[PDB]
Order: structure tokens, then C-alpha cells, then sequence
């Protein structure tokens, strides 16, 4: 749809049970076969589990540029995405939401794999 | 491999028709077969291409931590990465960066990011 | 006191009355008569005025490493300060705590002057 | 001056008596008498001292933005300083970076930077 994007990433698919959260990563390249922003961003964050289920991000979105305009090439910033309806493979795989109003639907791997789609509230 | 990790990521397939650079991103959760440092890199930046192609990229790398410690739970840097060995033109190929890293990386026709990283630093 | 770090830093002391935040940033190294933590943090961010006042920051904080290991010298992350009790000089001036319960007392000048002292609630 | 820009800042006055490097980090807000970009820089990094000295920084420059926009208010770059003009041992001095900007700063004894910044870009 005009709307999503495919993402691909990884998770820690044997993480620590001791009190930690389970670091992910994953990337969107934001061209699909409706539009294309020439840009990509990646989410590196930690997945904390329970029923109040919480994906904790910062994210670097970078552009295509020219040489002499890469020096603001990259955007920082961060999302907190929220499970909806709340193992790191069954706890990460689901639908979230972040506080733009952007949404990420994934499914994890046994392998450690993270794909799936995003539809971002802004941008584009 | 003990010192390879998967990675995956996405790279724009079209680039603007107008000098400019192609965006990509990839991750790699830093587990193998071998060791887990409970941790993931993202690497988010552009391919140049010419002469002496470069990948130049931030990363942010998050370990898993408490609640308590997130505060301190993700580093920032920069890597550069060029194909010299301290090649076909394109993303496609074996490339490393200033700390004598490692990354191998098929990149597909629609902009799929596949392969392998080696970390000189770190796990 | 034990607690309690200097800072300096600069804010657009002519911000845009269209709706804008305003930029500021400073920073803390984190040494002071009591403790020396060999690191320096810098946030930058923007302050939105109003009755509900918000300095709105991301923040990088750089540890003194050998070269071996400057790889691993700088972590990132957001803050976001609230005021105690609340122009840009009037409205940045006071006494801000963030969600680590830290402290951030700050006085805003006529030249863009930020200075103050900062408490963190982590770390050092 | 039409194209220097006030900083201050911050840096370790007595770092750690094992080779480590000196933390530090400055600011310019983007306003000046001649021109304002609403935004404001924040370098963060360290100095790395002998034959030929470095500052090396990451930075974050956030743009006053609507709260709407805020999500893309902040750029993220890496800069490194040296004496070279495209010197006394120390930080105190004129610094030039990979873009060709020039940083003059005074390090005073117990941890205080200040000084200008000239961009040989943005603004
Ligand atoms: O405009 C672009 O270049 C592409 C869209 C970028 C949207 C960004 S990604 C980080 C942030 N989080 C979101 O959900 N959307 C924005
Ligand atoms: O120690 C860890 O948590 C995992 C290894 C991290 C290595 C980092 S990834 C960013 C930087 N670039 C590299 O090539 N290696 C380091
Ligand atoms: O441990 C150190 O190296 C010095 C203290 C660092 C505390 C950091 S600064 C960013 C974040 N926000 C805070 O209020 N405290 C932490
Ligand atoms: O355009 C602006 O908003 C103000 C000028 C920003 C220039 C930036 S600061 C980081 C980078 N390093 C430089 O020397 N110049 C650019």
C-alpha cells in the first residue's frame, strides 16, 4: 500500500532473562512502489516485555545528498512504541504504535529476524 | 563464522536522478553461534559511488539493559567504509571501515540489504 | 557542593514568535570540586514556553578514552525538562527537573548566555 | 564579526592521570548581529593532545521547530578539529574542521570554554 514500507532487522533472539530488555535494531528504506523520499532510517532500541510491552528507540533517518550537503545528511531522534493488544519472538511480534501515530507490524524469527511493514504518521 | 554476525537492512533502490548519494541502513543483533553480547548495531547513512566508492554511515548501538540503566544504554559513533583490504562497481561486495571491521553485503535489486559484519572492536 | 556541576551554554536570545521553539544548548564536564568523572554531556534542544514550559532535548555525552577504545566513547539520549513553578530569558530562567529526577537551575541573559549548575540523579 | 558566532563550554580540567583523552563539549546558538538560523549547535567529544593534536566531536544541531515538526528539529554529524589552516600545546587555540570551519577557542584553567565559531556551511 502507498502507505507502508517494508522493514528488515535483527532482535537478540537469547537474551538476558536477568532484568534486561532485549536489544533490536531494524531499518526502513522509504521508497515502495508508490513513493520514494530517498532516505532510510534506522531504530536501534531494547524491547522490555510484560503486559505493558514497550519498544525504546533512537533512530538515525539520513538522506540522499550531495558531497557537499552531506553534513545534513542525518536526522536523530527517538520513539516509544506501544504493543497493541499485549519469549522476545512472541513478545516482539504484534502490532505498535509510536507517539507520532506511526505504526510498525513485525514478526520476529527463531532466527532472530525482525520483517514487516511501517507507516509513518509525518514525512514522505 | 565466530567472528561473522548477520545483518540485514534496506537501501534505496531508485536513488534520486538528480549527485545524490543512496540512503541505506542495516542492524546486526550481536549474537552467532559463538557469543551474545546482549546488544545491536544500526548503521544508517549513503552510498557514493565513483572511483573509490565510500559507505558513510552513524550507528547507534543499544545493549540491553534495566530500565533503571537505559540511560546509558546506547553509544553513537561514525563509521566510514571504503572496499580497500587494510570489486564490481555498487553496493554489492566486501567493504571495511576505519576500525578494520568487516562488511559483507549483497544488496538486492529492490533493495534488500543482506551479509555478514566482522567487528575489529567490542563482543 | 558534592552534587552539583557547572554549566554554561547559549540560547537564541531572538527566537521566532511564529509558533517555533526556541534552540539552546550547554553543557556539563563532569568534574567538579568533589568528583571527576572524566566526561563531558552536551544537550541540545528547544524550549517550548508556555504555562506547561518544556526544554526538549537530545544529549550526547562524551567519556576521555584511549584511542582504542573511542569507539565506544560517546552515548546519546533524550531528556525532557519540566519547570518548577513556571521572553525566551524569562522563561528558560529557572529551576528544571527531567524524568531521571535530575536538576537543571539555569539563568538565561540578554546576549544568549545560558549558565547555571546542573545535579544528576545518575552516573558519576 | 559578520560570520563568527559566539560559544561556550565546558572541558575535564584534570583528566584522568592514566592516556586518557580530554572530554569536552561547546554550544553556538546561530544568532549573531548580522544573521539568526534559530538553532543552536552542540559539539561533544574529546581532545587528543601531542605532534598533531585533534579534537574529535559529534554534534547535534536542533533547529527551533512548531511541536509538530519536532520529530525533525535535531541533525547529527560528526566534526574533527585540527591546528592545520587549510600553535601552543593545548586546547586554547584556532582549530579548523573537515569543512574548512574555524573554531577559536580559550580553555580556562578550571574547565570553562569559550570563544567563536565561523561555519563554512549552513546559516
Ligand atoms: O521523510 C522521509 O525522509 C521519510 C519518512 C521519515 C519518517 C520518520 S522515521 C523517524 C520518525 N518516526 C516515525 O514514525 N516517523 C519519523
Ligand atoms: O560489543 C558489542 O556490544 C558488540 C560489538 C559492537 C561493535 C561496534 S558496532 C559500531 C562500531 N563499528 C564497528 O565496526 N564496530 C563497533
Ligand atoms: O557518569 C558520567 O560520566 C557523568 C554523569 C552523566 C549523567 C547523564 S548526562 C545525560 C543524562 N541526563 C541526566 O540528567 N543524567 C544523565
Ligand atoms: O544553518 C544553521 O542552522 C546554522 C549553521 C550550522 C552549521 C553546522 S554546525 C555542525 C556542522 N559543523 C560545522 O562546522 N558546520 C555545520
Amino acid at each position: 500500500a502507498e502507505s507502508r514500507y517494508v522493514l528488515t532487522g535483527r532482535y537478540d533472539s537469547a537474551p538476558a532473562t536477568d532484568g534486561s530488555g532485549t536489544a533490536l535494531g531494524w531499518t526502513v528504506a522509504w521508497k515502495n512502489n508508490y513513493r520514494n523520499a530517498h532516505s532510510a532510517t534506522t531504530w536501534s532500541g531494547q524491547y522490555v516485555g510484560g503486559a505493558e510491552a514497550r519498544i525504546n528507540t533512537q533512530w538515525l533517518l539520513t538522506s540522499g545528498t550531495t558531497e557537499a550537503n552531506a553534513w545534513k545528511s542525518t536526522l536523530v531522534g527517538h520513539d516509544t512504541f506501544t504493543k497493541v493488544k499485549p519469549s522476545a519472538e512472541a513478545g516482539i511480534t504484534g502490532t505498535w504504535y509510536n507517539q507520532l501515530g506511526s505504526t510498525f507490524i513485525v514478526t520476529a524469527g527463531a532466527d532472530g529476524a525482525l520483517t514487516g511493514t511501517y507507516e509513518s504518521a509525518v514525512g514522505n
